[PDB]
């Protein structure tokens, strides 16, 4: 810096701001010619573009000066509106809730750390759970409850169990985070039992959940599950959706449903750090949605993706040596894989590297930083042959690891 | 709320957010046919359609990945460094800076907060300043010092007093944030030997300069100021600026330009916050500059916006009774009047209103609340008959206010 001791200025918050070693290797993996499974992105054969062109063409036909213009913090009416009748008649969600636009779901996960967490307040997350929802809420010095995993998702009897004995300690819970279908990054899915046993804790110990659904029309198999805020007759679930992974990423446009009371909260805060989401992205995402064609697109996205979710699978099982074990998604972007006889996967990066291949070690997925043995891989953006090539180059990667 | 006393869940920040009842009211008072002068919109006859039509056809056919992708936190790559090279040929700006794209402006006041300030810490702002930063600065809890502007914009010489008295209580300042030219609200513009005179303080004092610069190309008469970060050797200027209103403010780009520890810095706490700003807008703004479409346009907003502000300042001078002083801006949106006799701006909007007429009054724009007898007006959306029409209607309620 030209000003020297530049952090003479910075905040505290800002002085714990690091980021991050695995972070930034992986960026210059993803630019050099590894196979790299290691990556959270849609891949752009997804992206409806014929239809995004029409949306443009009309948009700068009919509502050029809405799409252009500054709009209200709580987001474009139109979309807002449109969105509420989707997810009720698709997903059973009441329309009893408010709903707010977001700078995709990223954001609210930033609001919801502004509106509710004091320093010290108790979060459970799942372990793993997405890594930039820990990232978001970590500004606001949260203490993190780990509830671990199965093939069913959220081990939600280990959440009564944390919840008695916080309760011994006097303390209770604010928040239960919880990405429940196709998890980023473990694949699993909550199953139905669950979702309802977590909603009669919520009521029982008096907290909110927050429910992030960015893939569950990413289905590829098996039967859609309810939503959690489909359950919800509290009013405790914050529902948040996103177009990242149903259009593109790139309008950075996502939605959070809930209480009017919450949502009220919310979009105060958000009026702040940023007006008002996008509202030209806004306007092409009520098109897409309103004209019909989320709906007829879905299926395009779910028949592109599935095979490379298969093939992943399969090379898995023929290659990866006794008892590697791994997830099974019905959908998503996402296998989870578990290494035996404790290697320690950022260690092995390294090891994967120097043999043409790449993941993202899952130790940074825990709040606790307390797994070592774990690893994201990503099925939705490197060649189908690759995956193949890929999957073999880390299944040998492992052998190698295994002996001396 | 369902759930009866939801603050229970709040934050103590969220708990301190409240919406504000004057602004509730000016939004009513948008959706009706009073005459509005308190908005801060800049008019969609600005927007250049024809030019975005051509943009987004170009962006479908050669760049659709890129604009519908994720892009990286730090903005995309070609639009940053067409800004770097725009604003040094336009501005002299040094090449010695970094720049990150952010989601307006606005998200740069909320990201300087977070990244300097900590409870306590001690912001410098005019007196009138930019409300959303007071807002946007809040969140963190500064102590303000409020310096008075006059028509050559911020009297430095009162901020040097006050960083004496500062000094002899053993405190310091850490940012003085500064809208130097066509202010919002004020409409005035600091002078070149002030600029010089705050780089000194900076380097004397050892602080920080924000310097938010929206409307630097709304010039309508006068001769081009020297940006403070083109006056600045040290390293010490972040400067801001955005496509809002040489674009349209729908895209929701920004810039922040300055040292490279501060920007590396400022790009780890947008990570978390959002991802990355909607790429689609920052590809849309990267043609607009790179094809040279922002320098043709940038002559026909001065064009249409002159008049109008023509316009304004001579319905005031032939309307308004004696005692009434206002801004006369050389650019910008916003004209700033001062009422005699101790009027309060604040409960005169009911009578105006009455009256057919609306207007924001100062009081908010003031860190410390506490002048009362000041108004902002602005001239570029509404119609030019309006503001004649306008004028004369708040005019008159002055005069009534001013009985008995
Ligand atoms: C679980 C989870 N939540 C939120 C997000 C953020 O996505 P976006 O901001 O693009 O809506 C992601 C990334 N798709 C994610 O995996
Ligand atoms: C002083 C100032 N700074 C920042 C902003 C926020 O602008 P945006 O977020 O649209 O860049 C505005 C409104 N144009 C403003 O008047
Ligand atoms: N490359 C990405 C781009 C955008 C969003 C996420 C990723 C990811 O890396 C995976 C997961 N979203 C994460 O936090 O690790
Ligand atoms: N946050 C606000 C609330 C009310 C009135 C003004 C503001 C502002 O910050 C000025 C802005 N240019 C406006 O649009 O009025
Ligand atoms: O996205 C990130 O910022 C990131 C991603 C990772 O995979 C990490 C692994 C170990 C430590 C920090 C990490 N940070
Ligand atoms: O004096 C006020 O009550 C006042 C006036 C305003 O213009 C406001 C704008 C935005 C937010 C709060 C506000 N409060």
């Amino acid at each position: 810096s030209m000003l020297g001791d530049v952090e003479r200025f910075f905040s505290k918050k800002a002085l714990e701001m690091r980021a991050s070693e695995v972070r930034e290797l992986l960026k210059l993996v993803e630019t050099s010619d590894i196979i790299s499974l290691a990556g959270g992105l849609p891949n752009p054969k997804t992206f409806p573009k014929e239809i995004i062109r029409d949306i443009l063409v009309e948009i700068m036909e009919k509502y050029a000066d809405k799409a252009l213009q500054y709009g209200t913090t709580k987001g474009f009416t139109p979309l807002r509106e449109t969105l509420m009748k989707w997810l009720g008649k698709r997903y059973g969600i009441s329309q009893d809730n408010d709903i707010m636009i977001t700078s995709g779901s990223q954001q609210a996960l930033d609001l919801i750390g502004r509106v509710f967490l004091n320093p010290g307040d108790i979060v459970v997350v799942e372990a793993p759970t997405y890594l930039a929802a820990l990232q978001a809420f970590n500004f606001y010095e949260p203490q993190y409850i780990q509830i671990p995993l199965d093939d069913e998702g959220m081990k939600v009897e280990i959440l009564e169990e944390k919840l008695k004995e916080l309760k011994s300690q006097g303390k209770k819970v604010k928040v239960v985070y919880t990405v429940p279908t196709f998890q980023n990054p473990a694949g699993v899915t909550m199953n139905e039992d669950r979702r309802k046993y977590l909603l009669e804790l919520a009521s029982e110990y008096d907290f909110i959940v927050v429910e992030d659904d960015p893939y569950g029309e990413l289905r590829y198999s098996g039967n859609p599950e309810k939503k959690i805020k489909a359950l919800d007759n509290e009013g405790r679930v914050i529902y948040l959706g996103t177009f990242s992974k149903i259009l593109a990423p790139g309008f950075r446009i996502g939605w959070m449903v809930g209480d009017p009371g919450i949502i009220r909260k919310m979009e105060i805060a958000k009026q702040s750090t940023d007006l008002c989401t996008n509202v030209f992205g806004q306007v092409v995402a009520w098109r897409y949605v309103d004209g019909g064609y989320l709906e007829k697109h879905i299926p395009e996205i779910r028949k592109f993706y599935k095979p490379r979710r298969d093939a992943m699978l399969e090379a898995l099982e023929e290659f990866m040596p006794e008892g590697v074990k791994w997830t099974k998604p019905e959908g998503g972007m996402f296998i989870w894989v578990t290494l035996p006889d404790g290697i320690d996967s950022k260690k092995m990066l390294e090891r994967a590297i120097k043999k043409g291949v790449a993941y993202v070690p899952g130790e940074a997925f825990y709040a606790h930083r307390d797994v070592k043995n774990t690893m994201r891989l990503n099925f939705t953006y490197v060649d189908e042959d690759k995956i193949m090539e890929g999957i073999k180059r880390l299944a040998e990667t492992i052998k190698e690891e295994l002996k001396a």
